[PDB]
């Protein structure tokens, strides 16, 4: 009833490196007090929190999304460039804060270079214009003599930033968004912005706004599916119950398959190979204010491990994903003036991203399954999932072919699971198992106790067949050879 | 590389018995000269062709759809009831033929009763009205003193017919349909007709029209997803090329998953458990006239075996399917005045429905796969399929738990496959393999040679592990006592 | 009659009109009713006039005295359907769709 079979010689498909993306919005203390804090003793002279930097570098961010989120739909990017003391203070409608614009495009790009991430910029389609977006693109990517390319040089960067990922609006369907649009308006607008941005720089990838309204999605695909590269999906989940939280990995799975099928049903989109960008996702159900400082526990970190494992298996369909968000706001990392906490959501990335290959290999998993009905998100919406596995895994190998990584999530709350594992043609060797778990499903890290939830390692002896006991509510990578 | 592991003690889900249903339209010689031929030396006292009747009983039809198809969207069911001599001759717009109406509701129900099939009636939403559909339903199902219930009694049938399946229109999106509608029109009308019909008889199942247009499907699910029970899907396929034909089993599979996910995306539909009725499907690509006598070959019968195995594994999403059509028109069975021909499409049904269980059990298949880019249907539309298997299987067990059926399709065009099969906890014993096969991919049965493509039986010995050599382009059922 | 507010006895009808046409040597040109009429009703008029087979309305023309088809060549698909004075008047989109529908099925029955 439980077992795992891996064939390292059978490569199924690449795993897109962008599944491990992140997102920082100008919301609460995400940016100001989070990644950035002028005159914190913990910041360098650019204002970057150095302790945050060290934690972000450790999870090897492939791409970073900015600046929103709801914020970008009332953000004018030119307010954020040039001599800092000359930048206007603006009232942000989305989260109802004064915004000083001291963190703006050039500082965001500097932050990306620092951490090694590809910038992923979202444009303003609420109060912004086509010209305004093309100017932002020209500023970042232009290598000619246009005014905004010159302006980037004048402000201290001769070389183009080459921003590759551009988000065509944020959540333009929602009544909460400034300048929100109907399906027809947004679909025509997404086609218009995308096609002209691509006339200026044909190398960019454009992410168009998707949601759960299947008519919305289809209008977007029908109208813009000849020029866009992704349609985005946002997924937020969770409740006080353990199984109700972690099972929604498998709800997310069905949601994604649905969006994929929509793409399949629009010839031009199916033919260009439009894909999905899961560009916002996390647990989010406890907090509902303008700071969103959700206190993640181990339960939430197991959900996060389950998503990363899922994306390794589905990255051909969903090559771009971005946890919402990096710091403080729905934060993987929580900061205080005098330190930081690494939540179990952070730990999920610290585990998977440091123990994972570039190619997915044939993995066949035997598992008991369960059915569940629960609630999710801040409004406690009911959902159900059928046949969610208690045990799930994905095996990957490194580019060179020297290392095998078997990630295993044991969702069982109540019991450890002894699992026979088979690996075809594997010698008999030593391997390290890295395990994320904690003392109970509501365990948390604090300033006082920063490692209640942490990754432990043990050496084990491995063969073509072997068994391993996986603790309850845990995720482990068996790193071999 | 190729292998099959079955666990007969792990029951995955039931297999809906309605996946093997059939469809007879008033099209060309499907009815007149097909199932029904008044005065033929081959017909009984009701005018039913007896040779056809024997062939239809052999495939254990679980439900039979009638009378269309494009036909029904200009059919007035009252034209086909009462003393046959007084039924009016009509010009059928769909297929441009005079319809004498000598085969109508009472004859159809009698036909269904004779073959043991549940009737499935489509209603006319092209030229018909709400009243007219209500009256048809009252005639068939009314147990009271209403005019139409009394009329059914008067014409010789006191007991109500209890027709369970009702088709809410046919292909109402297509410009070829008489009275075709926009999506918003049809979605509102489907809601209106279904809801009042269920006020008269809450026990019926309503099938609403779906297609390949996702906006159409979603209007229908959004507007009527609170009252309909199924959304229908039609699937026609085929080309001259062997792989282009059989691989579209797997195009269908993705089309179905598509429509299922549309249902998932409409909360009222999803919560009501709205399913798919694949209520027309076949190979159709050679003939384009008003008679549609598509000359099915073995390649086409292999596509059909592939669909039935697929439906065994997906019947929880697609519990109702109907091959189009039973006789002559896209015909599984082809008739002439002096006999009939069983096509390999008919043989697919002969094989699977006689050798299959009621519950699907755990079946893991190893198979090499292939990708293809082809054309399909009379207009040769391009399609592509990714990772179609060369080998597929579904294992099922009988209701009592005492017979195992392992259906296996070898799609390879040229080579036999010796496949290792494991059945968990099986003793060593004898079993029978029933195999639908023929000499080449284009083989056909004829009047002169009715058995070129047919089902063979042989004893083999099985055990917990055994092997069997499966002919190329063949389907087999290994039937085992447990 | 709603259009001219008169009692219409119908003592002059299709058969008398055709007979009048044959008397004067004119091709009949018949306008159909798209106000209170239906597609079936138009098709039945056409079948009565032009059918040469065994359809109910062809037989009906024979029963009333005229075994040979009338072969009416000109059919008016509606009259002034845009006008508010017309019974059952239509918008452009409604009339356009209906004209296509009536015309195409009438021509399936008689393509001449
Ligand atoms: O991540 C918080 C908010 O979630 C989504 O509703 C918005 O795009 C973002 O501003
Ligand atoms: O803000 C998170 C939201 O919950 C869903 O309704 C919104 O569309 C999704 O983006
Ligand atoms: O109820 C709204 C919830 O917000 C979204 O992320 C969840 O998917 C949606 O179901
Ligand atoms: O094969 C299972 C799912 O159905 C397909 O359409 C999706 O691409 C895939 O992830
Ligand atoms: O498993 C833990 C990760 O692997 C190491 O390289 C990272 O620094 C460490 O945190
Ligand atoms: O501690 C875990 C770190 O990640 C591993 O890859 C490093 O070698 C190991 O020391
Ligand atoms: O739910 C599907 C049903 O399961 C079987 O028991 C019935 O015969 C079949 O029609
Ligand atoms: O079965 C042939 C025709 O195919 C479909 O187009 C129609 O519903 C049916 O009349
Ligand atoms: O008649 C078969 C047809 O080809 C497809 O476009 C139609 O919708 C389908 O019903
Ligand atoms: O021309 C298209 C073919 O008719 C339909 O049945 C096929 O599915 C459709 O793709
Ligand atoms: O047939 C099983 C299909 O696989 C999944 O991708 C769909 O949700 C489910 O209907
Ligand atoms: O395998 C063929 C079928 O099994 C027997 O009952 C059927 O009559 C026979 O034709
Ligand atoms: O002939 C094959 C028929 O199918 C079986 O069930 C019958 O016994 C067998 O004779």
């Amino acid at each position: 009833s439980y077992g795992i079979v891996v064939d390292p010689k059978e490569v199924v498909k690449p795993i897109s490196r962008h599944i491990y993306g992140h997102f920082t919005e100008h919301l609460g203390r995400c940016i100001y007090g989070g990644i950035y804090e002028e005159g914190s003793p913990l910041s360098d002279e650019r204002g970057f929190r150095k302790d945050v930097l060290e934690a972000v570098k450790r999870i090897k961010v492939p791409n970073l999304r900015w600046p929103g989120g709801n914020f970008v739909s009332n953000y004018h990017w030119e307010d954020g460039i040039g001599p800092k003391d000359q930048r206007p203070v603006r009232f942000d409608l989305a989260w109802q804060q004064e915004e000083t614009n001291r963190f703006g495009t050039d500082e965001f790009i500097e932050y990306c270079r620092e951490i090694g991430a590809e910038p992923y910029i979202s444009i303003n389609m609420g109060t912004g214009t086509l010209d305004e977006a093309l100017h932002w693109l020209e500023y970042c990517n232009g290598k000619g003599n246009t005014y905004y390319a010159q302006l980037r040089r004048k402000y201290g960067h001769p070389e183009p930033y080459n921003v590759k990922f551009w988000g065509i609006g944020n959540e333009m369907y929602g009544e909460w968004q400034v300048g929100h649009m109907t399906a027809d308006e947004y679909a025509r607008a997404a086609k218009e912005y995308t096609k002209w941005m691509k006339v200026f720089d044909p190398t960019i990838k454009a992410i168009a706004v998707g949601c759960d309204d299947p008519i919305w999605n289809l209008r977007v695909l029908q109208e813009a599916g000849d020029v866009i590269d992704f349609i985005s999906y946002h997924f937020y989940t969770g409740s006080d119950d353990y199984y109700e939280t972690v099972s929604t990995v498998y709800l997310l799975k069905e949601r994604l398959i649905g969006v994929k099928k929509l793409i399949d049903m629009v010839d031009t989109a199916r033919k260009r190979g439009v894909k999905i960008a899961l560009d916002e996702w996390n647990v989010w159900y406890r907090v509902s204010d303008n700071k969103l400082e959700e206190p993640y526990d181990l339960k939430d970190g197991i959900f996060a491990c389950g998503v990363l494992v899922l994306l390794q298996k589905m990255s051909d369909i969903v090559p771009l994903a971005n946890l919402a968000q990096l710091v403080n706001a729905l934060g993987a990392i929580h900061t205080e003036k005098d330190g930081l906490i690494l939540t179990p959501v952070y730990k999920a990335f610290e585990l998977i991203v440091n123990h994972s290959g570039e190619k997915l290999v044939k993995t066949h998993v035997e598992s008991e399954t369960y059915n569940i009905e629960g609630v999710m998100f801040i409004n406690k919406m009911p959902f159900s999932v059928e046949n969610a596995p208690f045990l799930d895994a994905a095996a990957s190998i490194s580019e060179d072919g020297k290392k095998l990584f078997i990630a295993v999530v044991n969702y069982r709350k109540e019991d450890a699971l002894k699992v026979p594992i088979r690996v075809e043609g594997l010698g008999q060797k030593k391997a390290t198992v890295y395990t994320l778990t904690g003392p109970d499903v509501n365990a948390r890290n604090t300033m006082e106790n920063p490692n209640v939830v942490d990754i432990t390692s043990e050496t084990i002896t491995v063969d073509t067949e072997f068994e391993h006991t996986f603790k309850p509510f845990s995720c482990s990578v068996i790193e071999v050879e």
